[PDB]
C-alpha cells in the first residue's frame, strides 16, 4: 500500500523519497549540492553554492532519472532500459560528446580504492545477460538477491562512468517493485558502503548485505507520511 | 582583427567575449557578476545563485559567441540566425515552444560601404522586425558586433550602464530615422582603444 500512495503525490513523500535517494546517491559520486541547494534546485530550479557545470546538469538529470524509475515500475531490466537511464543521466555533459551515451564502455575501466578485476568490454553485455537472466529467475527477490544483482552489476561497471548511479537507482527500483524494505545507501565520512563493496567478492554478499541491514528502512521512517 | 583571429584558441578574444558577453546577457537578465562570468568560462564552475535557464543561456552564450567568431567575413544568411537562436535558447524552458528580414539582409549587402549609420539602421530594423520570440535582443547585438569586425569599424559595446540611453535611443527611432541610435552608439567608447595594449 506503501507505493500506491506514493504514486499519488507524484511536500509529499515522493519528494522525500527522491530528495533524500538523489542527495545521497549523487554526493556519492561527487556532487558537492548541498540538501538545501538540492531542494532548492528540485523544487525552484535555483542553482547555489559552488559546482562544476558537470555537477548541476547531472544533478538536473538525476532528477529526470529517478522520475523515470518511478515511472517504469514493474517493467524488465533490459539492455535498453539500463542504456536510457545512462542516456538521462549524462545527457548535455562533458561525456556526451565523445558520444558514449548511452553506450557500454568501449575501453577498459577502473573502480579506484581498489584492483579487483572489473569486466572488459567484450565482457560487458554476455555477463549483463547472464545477470539480468539470473535476476528474473529468482523465486523471491529479498535484498540478498538485489545485493548480489548490486555488487555483479558494479564488478562488470558496463559504462565509462556513472556505474554508481545506476547501480543505485536499479537497486531503488528492484526494492519498490517487490514491497521490499527501502534502504537508501547513504554518504558518510567512513565510506562503509564502498567499504562493505570492497569486503564483498563473487560468491560473498554478506558485508553488502550487512551494510544494507544496517541502515533504517525509508518506509518506516516516514510511516507518519502513508501509513 | 587578426589578433583577435589567432588568439581564439587562447588574451584579446577571451578579454572581448567576456567582456560583451557580460554585457549582452546583464541586459538579457543574467546575474553573473563579472567575476562568476569569468569563473564559468574559463573552469566550467558554476558560482552564486542562478535559475537553471540563466546558467543554461550563459553557456549557451559562450558557445554562440565562438560561432559568431567563427563566421566573420561570412554572408548574413536566415538559416544562420536560426541557428544562432536554436544555440542560444538549447536546453531551456524556452525550447518547447520571413520576407522583411530577407530585404533586410540583401539591403545591407548592396551598401558599397558599411557604416555605422548602416549597422544602427539594420539594428533598429532587426529589433522592429523581431523574428524570434526569444533571444532576438541577444542575437542582433551578435550580428551588431559581427557586422562591426566585418568592417574594421570601431568595436562599440552596448553596455548594461547604458541603460537606458540604449532603450531610450531605440524608442526615439522610427523607420527611416535612426539618430538617436547613432548618436547613442556614438557615445559609447570604442573596445579597441580600450584594450589597444593587447
Ligand atoms: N570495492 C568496490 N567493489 C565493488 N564496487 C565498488 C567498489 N568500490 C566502489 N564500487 C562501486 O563503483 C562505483 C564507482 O563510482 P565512484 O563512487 O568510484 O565515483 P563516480 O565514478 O564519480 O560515481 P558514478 O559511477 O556514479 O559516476 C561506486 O559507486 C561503487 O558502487
Ligand atoms: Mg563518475
Amino acid at each position: 500500500s506503501f507505493l500506491d500512495k506514493l504514486i499519488e503525490t507524484k511536500n509529499s513523500l515522493y519528494n522525500v523519497l527522491k530528495h533524500n535517494f538523489l542527495y545521497h546517491a549523487n554526493k556519492i559520486a561527487g556532487s558537492t549540492f548541498t540538501t538545501e541547494a538540492l531542494a532548492l534546485l528540485l523544487d525552484k530550479n535555483v542553482v547555489t553554492g559552488r559546482h562544476t557545470l558537470d555537477d548541476v546538469q547531472e544533478t538536473v538529470n538525476s532528477s529526470y532519472v529517478f522520475d523515470t524509475v518511478i515511472d517504469s515500475l514493474k517493467e524488465k531490466i533490459t539492455h535498453n532500459f539500463l542504456r536510457n537511464l545512462h542516456s538521462s543521466l549524462i545527457f548535455n555533459t562533458t561525456l556526451h560528446s565523445r558520444g558514449m551515451a548511452g553506450i557500454y564502455k568501449t575501453i577498459p575501466n577502473m573502480i579506484l580504492g581498489t584492483d579487483v578485476s572489473i569486466a572488459q568490454p567484450f565482457e560487458v553485455e554476455p555477463k549483463l545477460d547472464e545477470l539480468i537472466e539470473w535476476y528474473y529467475s529468482q523465486s523471491e527477490v529479498s535484498i540478498k538477491v538485489i545485493a548480489e544483482f548490486h555488487y555483479r552489476f558494479e564488478l562488470i561497471h558496463p559504462f565509462q562512468d556513472g556505474n554508481g548511479r545506476i547501480g543505485r537507482f536499479v537497486m531503488l527500483k528492484q526494492m519498490l517493485e517487490n514491497n521490499l524494505p527501502i534502504k537508501i545507501v547513504s554518504w558518510d565520512s567512513e565510506d562503509l558502503y564502498r567499504n562493505s563493496l570492497n569486503s564483498c567478492s563473487l560468491g560473498n554478499y554478506v558485508p553488502l548485505i550487512e551494510y544494507l541491514s544496517s541502515l533504517e528502512d525509508f518506509r518506516e521512517v516516514y510511516k507518519m507520511l502513508w501509513k
